[PDB]
């Protein structure tokens, strides 16, 4: 599923991500935009043989099981395939554990390089929320 901007903002708020660990809704919408262009089925192979899955590009090295990432962990206790669903529950629950890990939203290299410090409120502007 490819979400619209305000549609994803609403689903993220419903699932409790708005202000989670102090990050406003606009930060989470901006991160999804540059990670996946709002497409739940996005995948991207890394140089190290791991893979990033879904609307927030969560990596199989630590967070989910794909059966093909040697020596990896599955800290979210889920198959990576659950991260590609039209229902975002699994992605949001796993993102909560990632953003709690010590480095905040800097865990997402695209949020640090494209969203951090910018006018992130623009991502939720005009949305009926
Ligand atoms: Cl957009
Ligand atoms: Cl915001
Ligand atoms: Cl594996
Ligand atoms: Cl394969
Ligand atoms: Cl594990
Ligand atoms: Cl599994
Ligand atoms: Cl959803
Ligand atoms: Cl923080
Ligand atoms: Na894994």
């Amino acid at each position: 599923k490819v979400f619209g901007r305000c549609e994803l903002a609403a689903a993220m708020k419903r699932h409790g991500l708005d202000n989670y660990r102090g990050y406003s809704l606009g930060n989470w919408v901006c991160a999804a935009k540059f990670e996946s262009n709002f497409n739940t089925q996005a995948t991207n192979r890394n140089t190290d043989g791991s893979t990033d899955y879904g609307i927030l590009q969560i990596n199989s090295r630590w967070w989910c099981n794909d059966g093909r990432t040697p020596g990896s962990r599955n800290l979210c206790n889920i198959p990576c395939s659950a991260l590609l669903s039209s229902d975002i529950t699994a992605s949001v629950n796993c993102a909560k554990k990632i953003v709690s890990d010590g480095n905040g939203m800097n865990a997402w290299v695209a949020w640090r390089n494209r969203c951090k410090g910018t006018d992130v409120q623009a991502w939720i502007r005009g949305c009926r929320l």
